């Protein structure tokens, strides 16, 4: 069966991983404990790149492409490639891991997308020559998770488009990510001794800020992460009395669709968590620390976070805004005390 | 009477400029040629506020704090002010320059915006306390210029809001750019300069890649920046059957409402664009370079795109994005011919 996660290129990541003997949902980013804010907003003009303030949440701290790349001694590096060079490369990458094949939506008939290429371009991992002669693509996203065939003259269809609005035009992120049979033996070593890092990391919960052309970066980690967030998001509760109503200007229907997206993003950061915690407490188990952490359930609590976005996305009102926050703020304080517990066993 | 642009920090600059005897248009927006197109796009994972793959186009270069700041000796600083700071705050800067006041959009009531904060904060230019009490407060934005009264309760509820979706509670930038005697009179001869450091800028024609927490941001400079934009921008041709089509569901229609917001925010630069350029042209007279630069009109070439970008909100279709990319084309082809004139005339002494 396929691995997925509610980020695609995670799934993808994990399908990979699998081939040459890494649990990444455990062993990678089970492994790096990480709660961070992050607000883009007006700072130092100019900045034309920034449409709008907007906050969101992430608990990848660092991401998976360095921390697999770290552990597996390996490489986790992007490029755009040419046609030409495209098939064998394929290949190529499959001997010592894979590839992550970026294509638009309207490529990937599953997706049902051939209006539109999407807000973001879509990933793919291709998986080998089927007998046909047709391509194996494993779909990484839950809600597609699987394995869907398609010809080869599409693929190159698909990896070269014109146009090419995400310039997605033959980029790969090659997974060069075999560990070396001893390396292999010292994975659950590793994996323990990142464990331990982030959650250092976690607890030191520095604070950030950057200036860039698409606006004002500003980042804040550790255990004041989501009351941070939860404070700055209030700020958005104007968008329950527009959605409320059904005579909207064509302007105000606008906000409420990019509020909208502001929380379907932060929906899907929510979901990522509660996938990270739970990697991380099955990390916990089989390195045999969990009776002595206690039954504290961070991966539980971010779930219902998560579930609680989706129930706002629906139906942006109060109410749902409100429990959102409480939601929230419970998995805030089941972290910092998980947190706390599993670093005094470490 | 009232200064304004088509960027509502840059009327208010050019308001507070003028109290110093510094002509924004025309000596630092003016005398900063630039012409860039920026992307944000999918780089290094993870990249969590990258939320879409975004295109706009840029004639401001360096921006005018750095351009003020460096013509005037002074500094264009930013802060955040308790609230039993923010009166003597204003009234302290006048006497240097002024203040960007930040505020909410429903904080000016003018905007008719009483529903929301705005998708990004508002500025205006506080201009001193009525002999009745009441603060006026300068619009610096082209749709809305003039002068407001607001109250001194009003102004401190506005100037503090909570929640602050915007983070500009009490946020000032403060613009102390008075020029002493002797710098007043070597500024026209720094307007000069700056016009040949920007026209060299122009033509060294770099580009650049950083990644951020936002996406990876692309840019480049030069005369190839536009015609860079109209290649990118073809990748959203994909919005004209998307719209009208009646049977969109909350995600794809949150696409269209997307791409139109993406041509509003290029149709904004293209009108700076239109603003800058012409500033460019009242700098090359005084200058006196006029008659050795030709009849080429970059602001009237401008002008015709930024007007060809209005046409796209009325009508999302194929022809007014094409005529849009024609006359995109036709500014970039003005641009080099008047920059590679204009630098060979400002070096020829
Ligand atoms: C409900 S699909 C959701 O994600 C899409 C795609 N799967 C990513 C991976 O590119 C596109 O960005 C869509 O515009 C967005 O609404």
């Amino acid at each position: 069966q396929t691995l997925h996660a509610p980020h695609c290129e995670v799934g993808c990541a994990a399908n990979v991983a699998r081939r040459v003997g890494v649990d990444l949902a455990r062993q990678v980013i089970g492994a790096h404990w990480a709660s961070r804010m992050l607000v883009r907003e007006v700072g130092t003009f100019p900045q034309p790149l920034l449409d709008r303030t907007q906050v969101t949440f992430s608990a990848q701290g660092e991401g998976w492409p360095a921390l697999l790349a770290r552990m597996t001694g390996g490489e986790v590096t992007s490029r755009h490639v040419p046609r030409e060079e495209l098939l064998s490369t394929l290949h190529a990458d499959r001997a010592e891991g894979g590839t992550l094949l970026f294509m638009e939506d309207r490529a990937c008939p599953w997706l049902d997308s051939a209006h539109s290429p999407g807000m973001l371009p879509h990933v793919v991992v291709p998986d080998g020559v089927a007998p046909d002669g047709s391509w194996q693509l494993i779909e990484g996203h839950s809600w597609w998770r699987g394995r869907y065939a398609m010809s080869e003259q599409d693929l190159l269809a698909a990896s070269y488009p014109d146009p090419d609005p995400h310039h997605v035009a033959g980029r790969v992120l090659s997974l060069r990510i075999r560990p070396s049979a001893e390396r292999a033996a010292q994975l659950d070593t590793l994996a323990r001794q990142e464990l331990a890092a982030g959650l250092r990391t976690y607890l030191a919960a520095e604070c950030g800020e950057t200036e860039t052309p698409a606006g004002r970066i500003v980042w804040a980690n550790g255990p004041q992460s989501v009351p941070l967030l939860v404070e700055r998001l209030r700020g958005w509760d104007y968008l329950c009395p527009l959605a409320a109503r059904n005579d909207l200007s064509t302007e105000h229907a606008r906000d409420v669709a990019l509020g909208r997206y502001l929380f379907l993003a932060l929906t899907d950061e929510l979901a990522f968590a509660a996938y990270a915690r739970a990697g991380t407490l099955r990390l916990v188990e089989g390195l045999g620390l969990a009776g002595a952490v206690g039954g504290l359930r961070p991966d539980e609590a971010w779930r219902l976070a998560w579930r609680s976005g989706q129930k706002l996305y629906r139906r942006l009102d109060r109410q749902n805004l409100s429990a959102l926050f409480s939601a929230l703020e419970k998995a805030a304080e089941v972290d910092v005390e998980y947190a706390r517990r599993l670093l005094k066993e470490l």
